[PDB]
């Protein structure tokens, strides 16, 4: 089934294009991906 039930997650993920740019740029720690 669509194991992708997490919603605020998918949005966050879809919006993680930033949080990723943050760590990778400022810090560099984004393993939750």
């Amino acid at each position: 089934n669509e194991l992708d039930v997490p919603e605020q997650v998918d949005k966050l993920i879809q919006q993680a294009t930033s949080i990723e740019r943050l760590c990778q740029h400022y810090i560099g720690w984004c393993p939750f991906w």
